[PDB]
């Protein structure tokens, strides 16, 4: 039995409403569940889904270099596999391997309805509506990265504005676009932010293009014999169109908006 770690991230795993009166993989419900099966089944392995420990995605301590969530589980042993929303990135690339993806994304805008910003230039070109990002992690370290004019513009403004722009979680930015009276714009993964919108108040909206491009993938330990299988099921569920097909249906079939 393959142990695969996974993250309780909505629509990705979520626990049923009468998780209680079930077991093992019943207990969950969710577009990476219904993805972990199709790729159990087109690898051939049993599994068993199993909530990453501490919470967290992956990413290495500067100082201790230790590694904390799913990728931390896979590095030292933990889980076989991970089948979750996992951002494949290049300094988790040095020490996982990645499948293709299984679905595109990239940082873009959500406003409360009706706030007049249609893309990264608005928001960089004034200062009424404030807006920031998550407090750590990829989408703060684009910004501060930038060489492009704009995306400059807007790390100077967001690095000394005040009250802080930063959020410390997702959850937080979306509370504080949904409670700011159009005064403030959160910058976060396109495919959260299109979640969101079709999430009652139905209040938010996605605006403009992605500013990067960026995909997730299924991870593996060096030298899994898992690896290869896994890569395969991953095209071949795309080109058999069930990927967006379970995009569809997370996302919109089950929309409230
Ligand atoms: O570092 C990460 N951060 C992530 C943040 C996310 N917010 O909404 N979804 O879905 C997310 C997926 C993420 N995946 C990552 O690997």
């Amino acid at each position: 039995t393959v142990v695969v770690t996974t993250i309780l991230e909505s629509p990705y795993v979520m626990m049923k409403k009468n998780h209680e009166m079930l077991e093992g993989n019943e207990r969950y419900e969710g577009y990476c569940v219904d993805l972990a099966a199709e790729i159990a089944k087109h690898c051939g392995f049993k599994y068993k889904l199993t909530i990453v420990g501490d919470g967290k995605y992956g990413a290495r301590d500067a100082d201790t270099k230790i590694w904390n969530g799913m990728v931390g589980e896979l590095v030292y042993g933990k889980a076989d596999i991970a089948i979750a929303p996992l951002t494949i990135t290049l300094v988790r690339e040095e020490v996982i391997d990645f499948s293709k993806p299984f679905m595109s994304l990239g940082i873009s805008i959500m406003i409360k309805k009706g706030t007049p910003i249609e893309s990264a230039e608005d928001l960089s070109k004034q200062t009424e509506i404030a807006y920031g990002t998550l407090d750590s992690g990829s989408t703060k370290e684009f910004f501060r990265r930038s060489k492009i004019a704009v995306f400059d513009k807007m790390w100077t403004y967001m690095r000394s504005a005040e009250p802080s722009v930063f959020v410390r979680t997702t959850a937080e930015g979306v509370a504080r676009v949904r409670k700011s009276k159009g005064k403030y714009a959160y910058l976060l993964e396109s495919t959260m932010n299109e979640y969101i919108e079709q999430r009652k108040p139905c209040d938010t909206m996605k605006v403009g293009g992605n500013l990067d491009s960026k995909g997730y993938g299924i991870a593996t330990p060096k030298g899994s014999s898992l690896g290869n299988a896994v890569n395969l099921a991953v095209l071949k569920l795309n080109e058999q169109g069930l990927l967006d097909k379970l995009k569809n249906k997370w996302w919109y079939d089950k929309g409230e908006c």
